């Protein structure tokens, strides 16, 4: 579900996050994550969008140092925007005042 | 319908649904509600799950079946219900969120 390709996104996104996936260090290449469970190995090409966004880069790829922190305030930015209200507001509409 | 399956058993959903007409006042304490049978040929559900609906309500102790009645609200319901899910978000909801506003900072 969601149009592949968020899922890798995604994934190696809470990699970082995570630190599963270390900055500066060498990722899977795309081979390893087609083989991963399984996917197409284009359509491994999130690898893309991570290029565009500097969140890695160019042997075999590594996470950009800085890479986390980028990640992380843009989790913030989304989160506040379109997550943490429908829950504030929600508290509110049953029990508040944390304790 | 009633458009589902999102993430909830089918059961779940019908229950939240009685849930939230009881909560608005829809339905009061010693009122009767629909029967199995009514809201099975209704809205089309299988009567089974429906019945596991029902029965999650009275062993809540929401509703009560009675002699000729049928099915009634429970007295005192609303508020049992209220509190359920305040200690439901708190328990099994509130942390796992908390716990993110933890993995970015946050107030």
């Amino acid at each position: 579900k969601k149009p592949i390709y968020q899922q890798l996104r995604d994934k190696i996104v809470e990699a970082i996050i995570d630190g599963s996936y270390v900055e500066g260090e060498m990722i899977p290449s795309i081979r390893k994550i087609s083989t991963e469970y399984q996917i197409n190995p284009l359509t491994v090409s999130a690898y893309q969008s991570l290029l565009d966004d500097n969140v890695i880069e160019k042997l075999g790829m590594l996470v950009k140092a800085g890479a986390r922190q980028r990640l992380l305030t843009q989790e913030k930015q989304y989160f506040l925007k379109k997550q943490w209200p429908q829950i504030k507001n929600k508290l509110e509409r049953l029990g508040i005042d944390l304790k």
